[PDB]
């Protein structure tokens, strides 16, 4: 996250970092006790699941905690329509090998119904271990960084990626993508914040809107970050978990 602040403990408790042989590679959100989201493109079919690792209830991903919880995972169902960078269904369900109980520092983000709209400029928050400018990580011991961000409708979205395009180099904001961010800069999500939440406020509470798919514009002007609205896919998620775990 380029141009936020550090997060406090337990802000975002439903923040997790997903991790390959070791290292963080993507965020997540935790859903349920035993699934989080995350996007589709952090899962690339070459991995093997036994490599990946999610972290929970951790603040400083560096430092120890006796909040954390590492779980690897059970299952990782991207969805069906990913088919490519850029590709709309950038979106994917893990179940964690084991459930885990919620804590403080541990707890799932409401998930919004299919038609539940967030209005443009309403403004939500990122969060993220990812690079904090470009090509520059995050310093250790790495504090969760957060950046509040005005939605932007993915046509005034798509209209700013034209600016100053490659033409060989597209970005097409899909049907079932938002952005949020500035205009003119400075402050988005960079490499490593991609799979994470956009968590926005309504009626007092906190849901997941979006999930970070393009996470590496960290920081250009007109080129807002661009989210899976989850919203696209809640009866997905609803069928897939209902069906595979009920409660």
């Amino acid at each position: 996250i380029t141009g936020g602040s550090s997060a406090v403990a337990g802000q975002w408790p439903w923040q997790v970092s997903i991790t390959y042989e070791g290292v963080h590679v993507c965020g997540g959100s935790l859903v349920s006790e035993q699934w989080v989201l995350s996007a589709a493109h952090c899962f690339p079919s070459e991995h093997h699941k036994e490599a990946y690792e999610v972290k929970l209830g951790a603040h400083q991903l560096d430092s120890y905690s006796e909040d954390a919880k590492v779980s690897t995972l059970k299952d990782i169902i991207p969805h069906p329509s990913y088919l490519q960078e850029g590709s709309q269904g950038d979106i994917a369900l893990l179940q964690l090998s084991r459930p885990i109980t919620f804590s403080r520092y541990i707890r799932p983000i409401s998930l919004p119904a299919a038609q539940a709209s967030f209005p443009n400029g309403l403004h939500c928050t990122v969060t993220g271990w990812g690079h904090v400018a470009p090509s520059v990580s995050l310093l250790t011991p790495k504090p969760l960084q957060q950046l509040e961000v005005p939605l932007i409708s993915r046509e005034t979205c798509n209209s700013l990626y034209n600016i100053d395009a490659k033409p060989e180099e597209p970005h097409f904001v899909q049907e079932d993508m938002v952005c949020a961010g500035y205009v003119e800069g400075g402050k988005d999500a960079c490499q490593g914040d991609s799979g994470g939440p956009l968590s926005c406020p309504v009626e007092g509470l906190w849901y997941l809107t979006g999930i970070v798919s393009w996470g590496d514009a960290c920081g250009a002007r007109n080129r807002p970050g661009v989210y899976t609205l989850a919203s696209s896919y809640a009866s997905w998620i609803q069928s897939k978990v209902t069906e595979l775990q009920p409660r």
